[PDB]
């Protein structure tokens, strides 16, 4: 738990166009700020600013049953980061994350399964974001 940010960080999370559209943006915000160990702050009251945009969200089939129905998915995504520190320096880079889950044959991925897959993959992506900065 050793980070380079200052005590107050402003976090803005955007997601790409989708329409299966689920709410995760505020989950991602509260997730990364808890990983960073700092306290959230308003944009013009903050020392540092992190802009996060989830991109390339995809559900890739991992396994099929005897009939050819998909029974296992790998969700993966990128988080595109634009960090502006208190100094003014900027780092733009992305990290990746993925999450494998099973599903009943030829059913539709529930909103709960979609949420948890995005949450978990984003969680992994944030972890690599942390290590990139430290």
């Amino acid at each position: 738990a050793n980070n380079i940010f200052d005590e107050k960080v402003y976090v803005n999370v955007e997601l790409s166009q989708q329409d299966n559209s689920i709410y995760v943006a505020d989950t991602l915000k509260e997730m990364v700020i808890s990983k960073l160990g700092r306290k959230l702050a308003l944009k013009h009251e903050a020392d540092d600013v992190i802009n996060v945009k989830m991109n390339n969200l995809e559900f890739i089939p991992l396994a099929y049953d005897k009939n050819g129905y998909v029974i296992s998915y790998k969700a993966k995504l990128n988080l595109d980061f634009n960090v502006v520190f208190k100094d003014g320096s900027s780092q733009a880079f992305s990290t990746s994350g993925s999450y494998n889950f099973e599903i009943s044959p030829n059913s539709i991925i529930s909103d709960s399964a979609r949420y948890e897959a995005i949450r978990a993959a984003s969680s992994e992506a944030f972890d690599e974001f942390i290590s990139v900065i430290a």
